[PDB]
DNA sequence: CCCGGACCTGTGACAAATTGCCCTCAGACGG
DNA sequence: GCCGTCTGAGGGCAATTTGTCACAGGTCCGG
């Protein structure tokens, strides 16, 4: 199945994308890498890849596509837009998109890689952002360990403002995404909290391969 | 002493958003 | 050349998930 690879600069970039948008982003990165920035997505291919009907596939592409407008990417800083021209459909079931050519060197560079089947059942986009970052530290055999800072998680992933209250951080982001990964990917994940005084400052993730 | 106050935790409520589903009907193709 | 079938571009839904905040209940500090 398709092997996604990406610069660590992208894994650790600041952005806010939906699941549907991240799914499309994986194929653009695949298309570009197998080579101006103009990519294409076929409705019938997307539906087969992610096990959707053609109808719901069409709905997912169209709304994702119109929600890219105004979205920006930050590399730690420097900010760029994803698209420099609106999308358009020359043929029925076919969309043409114009990716910002200045993003190309950030896609292909110190790199991250995973097969698309590892993530295609994840639902929560924050859970995607997390499985990508853990992969950045994975070993050939399949294990790894990493300490991520809470302020850095909140910015890079662009968690919503109320998750600056730690019990909400735990309840609606950390626990759910650890469960999805354990339930929807071939990885088995655990964690522990690092504290300093009364404040919890980092999260230490351990994982192995099933 | 014990207070009011500034931290921290977890849970119950509700609002806002997203999920996979359902229905309609016209376009492109081929037999 | 007409029509039958597969597509996909639209319109919606109720059931769940995600985002937000009041309130109960722990600690330590300092005047
Ligand atoms: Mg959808
Ligand atoms: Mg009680
Ligand atoms: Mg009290």
């Amino acid at each position: 199945s398709p092997r996604i690879v990406q610069s660590n600069d992208l894994t650790e970039a600041a952005y806010s994308l939906s699941r549907d948008q991240k799914r499309m982003l994986y194929l653009f990165v695949d298309q570009i890498r197998k080579s101006d920035g103009i990519c294409e997505i076929h409705v019938a291919k997307y539906a087969e890849i992610f096990g959707l009907t053609s109808a719901e596939a069409s709905k997912d592409i169209r709304q994702a596509l119109k929600s890219f407008a105004g979205k920006e990417v930050v590399f730690y800083y420097e900010s760029f837009p994803w698209f420099i021209k609106p999308a358009h459909s020359p043929s029925r079931g076919l969309y043409s998109v114009h990716i910002n050519p200045y993003l190309i060197p950030f896609f292909i560079g110190r790199f991250t890689q995973f097969r698309l089947s590892e993530t295609k059942e994840i639902t929560n986009p924050y859970a995607m952002r997390l499985y990508e970052s853990l992969c950045q530290y994975r070993k050939p055999d399949g294990s790894g360990i990493v300490s991520l800072k809470i302020d850095w998680i909140i910015e890079r992933y662009q968690l919503p403002q109320s998750y600056q209250r730690m019990p909400d951080f735990r309840r609606r982001f950390l626990q759910v995404c650890v469960n999805e990964i354990n339930s929807r990917t071939p990885m088995r994940l655990s964690y522990i909290e690092k504290k300093k005084g009364r404040q919890t400052t980092h999260i230490v993730f351990s994982f192995r391969d099933i």
